[PDB]
This record gives structure tokens, sequence and C-alpha cells, in this order.
């Protein structure tokens, strides 16, 4: 079979390899202390991953009888999912903190079987006399759309000016890289919202691990998720504070890590100033949620950008302080929305 030459981009190329690669995702499952070896790659199925849901669920109602005790729950979570400890006994999942932790950590995981089920080869390529070059094919599989930016582009500066006004003083993230994401399937659903106004370019700062995932599902709310605004998607009108989720692996010398930009309709928002881990929704009449923090992008250093004839709200200006919400429990803010449909993903940021 001839493989035909590869029609992407060195940048895009780069891209494909790292969100698809398998030495990223072993070193995922190994920075949260999985069995690598007892969990190989190609043994991932959502069958275990659904086990370990239900393990990790009748294990929340033990915390919430003569039932069966927290010690003796945990060891059977860790029988279905298999961690390493250098080889000494496993922590008991005994608080509700390493308890929604274990579910972060399996939904990570979850999207890193997605990943690996999407990459199954089909008979339809098993029969064909001509294969596309790695990368195209992985490229194909993610049914998105990637066209890299330039200097010249219109929105490249405006993203670039959101990117050092809010991002961390210091620990300066580098942009090397951005790509417009044209995810096939989100324009349908977004036109639902068309007609809710008040719309923001939001930061969305995720692990390498689940980058394929949302680029062939978008932002999810998935069972389990959680956080200190509820079960939502979670955003960021500061870089700096998104970053913080950004894990990324060495390259040499750099450290790579990617971003997200995504419109949300925010519509009319409700504003709060302390953790509400229960909000599934926002209150009748609202549309988003949002954590206000002690400080927010100069509101009156914003730019719009037209996107699909819309005017998307794009903060410019540096973090300011926020007196009314000086006292507040959050010191970034973060914007909540409580159904998919509300996001649409736009732009994919290359940092180092
Ligand atoms: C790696 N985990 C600790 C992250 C997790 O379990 N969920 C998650 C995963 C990705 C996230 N990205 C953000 O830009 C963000 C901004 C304000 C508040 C939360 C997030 C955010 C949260």
């Amino acid at each position: 079979k001839r493989v035909q030459p590869c029609s992407l981009d060195p940048a895009t190329q780069k891209l494909i390899t790292n969100i698809f690669s398998k030495e990223m995702f072993k070193n995922t499952m190994a920075l949260m202390d999985l069995d690598v070896k007892k969990m190989p790659l190609g043994k991932l199925s959502k069958q275990q991953i659904a086990r370990g849901f239900e393990a990790l669920e009748a294990l929340e109602e033990a915390l919430k009888d003569g039932g069966q005790s927290l010690e003796e729950l945990s060891s059977h979570f860790y029988t279905v999912i298999p961690h390493n400890f250098g080889h000494s006994q496993p922590p008991p999942i005994n608080s509700p903190e390493l308890l929604q932790a274990k579910k972060d950590m399996l939904l990570v995981l979850a999207d890193i079987e997605l990943a690996q089920a999407l990459q199954a080869v089909s008979e339809q390529e098993k029969t064909v006399e001509e294969v596309p070059h790695p990368l195209d094919r992985d490229y194909q599989l993610l049914k998105c759309q990637l066209q890299l930016l330039d200097s010249g582009a219109p929105e490249y500066k405006v993203i670039q000016t959101y990117l050092e006004q809010t991002g961390s003083n210091h620990r300066c993230p580098t942009l090397q890289h951005i790509w417009k994401v044209n995810q096939e399937g989100e324009e349908d659903r977004f036109q639902a919202h068309s007609k809710l106004g008040n719309r923001k370019l939001l930061w969305h700062g995720t692990n390498m691990a689940v980058v394929a995932a949302i680029l062939t599902s978008g932002l999810r709310i998935m069972p389990h998720s959680g956080g200190r605004v509820g079960k939502g998607i979670y955003f960021a009108s500061e870089n700096s504070k998104s970053a913080g989720y950004v894990i990324g692996m060495k390259c040499g010398a750099h450290h790579v890590g990617y971003m997200f930009l995504g419109e949300v309709a925010l519509g009319r928002e409700h504003h709060i100033n302390t953790d509400n881990p229960s909000l599934k929704s926002p209150p009748p009449g609202f549309d988003s949620v949002i954590a206000r923090g002690h400080t927010e992008p100069d509101p009156t250093q914003d730019t719009e950008l037209e996107l699909d004839g819309q005017q998307v709200v794009v903060p410019q200006g540096q973090p300011v302080p926020c007196p009314e919400f000086s006292s507040s429990t959050f010191s970034q803010s973060e914007y909540l929305i409580y159904q998919e449909s509300q996001c649409r993903l736009r732009y994919l940021l290359e940092v180092h």
C-alpha cells in the first residue's frame, strides 16, 4: 500500500502528533498514579471506566446503615482501577475532596480511551490500496477543521494582546501558534443561542490528554463532573487562571501546552461571590453564573470581534481591582454555563 504525502504544515503536524502521542497518554496516567503496566493504553475500556465510577458512587453513598467500610470500598476501586504507589497500601478515599479527585482522574482517563477508540482502524481503511499519511489520518479522525493563523491575521493580535494582558506578569506564557477551530457540528446547535446576546471569548486551560477529545466532542458537561461553581463548563477571563489547569509535557527544553478560546453565550449573568458546588444550572431567568474575582481584565479596554456576524467581547486590558467583590471567595473570575450548546470552540493556542 502506498502512503500518501502529508498535507499538513509543520505546526499542525506537531500538534496532531502531540495530542495523539501514546507516550503523552502514558505520562498523564503516570502523573495520576495509575499502574501503566496493569492498565496498558490498549486495554482501556469504557466498561472498566464505568465499573470505576460505580465504585466511586457506592463510595460516595457511604460518605453521605450497616453497609461496607470506607477502607473496604476503597480497596475495590483500586482493584478496578490499578494504582501505582511503590507497591504500598493505597490511601482510603475517606474525604469528599479525595472523592472528586478520583472522579476528575477517571474523567481524564475517559478522554484517553476516547482517543484510543477513535484511532481504531476500520475495515474501510483496510480495503484501500492507498493510506493517508499517519498524521492526515489522525487529523481526519477529529472531524474538526484546524486553520493555522498568521501574524497578518485580523484576530491574531487581539488574541495575543488578550494573552499577554491577562497572563502572569512574571511566568509569561509564550504564544507559538494559533489555530482557528471549526468543529463541524457545533455551528448548527450554537445557532440556537443566536438570539442570545452578551458574548465573550473566554479561556479554557486543558491538559494535553483530553485535547483530542475536546476537538472531537467539544467542551462537555460530564456526569460526576464538579467544581467550585457546580456541574457546568468552566471558563476564565484571565489567561493566568486558565493556565493553572494546563498540564503539558517536556520537549527538549520547552514546556508545551494547549489552551482553548471559546465563544460563550453568557446572556443574563447571575453573579455570585461564594462557592456553590451544588449548582447544576443558573437561577431562573439567568443563562450563566459568574464567580466574580477580586480582579477583572479592565472592562473599559474591551474590544469586539466579528465572528459569524456576531459581536464577541474580547478583553484586552490588565486585571484591575474590583472593590465590589474585594472580599469574594474567588481571586479570579470563573465563568459558568450549564448547557454545552452555549459554547463554541473558536481558537486553539500552543503556548511555551
Ligand atoms: C486538572 N483538574 C484539576 C481540572 C478539573 O478537574 N476540571 C477543570 C478542567 C479545565 C479547566 N480550564 C479553565 O480555564 C478553568 C477556569 C476557572 C475554574 C476551573 C477551570 C478548569 C477546571
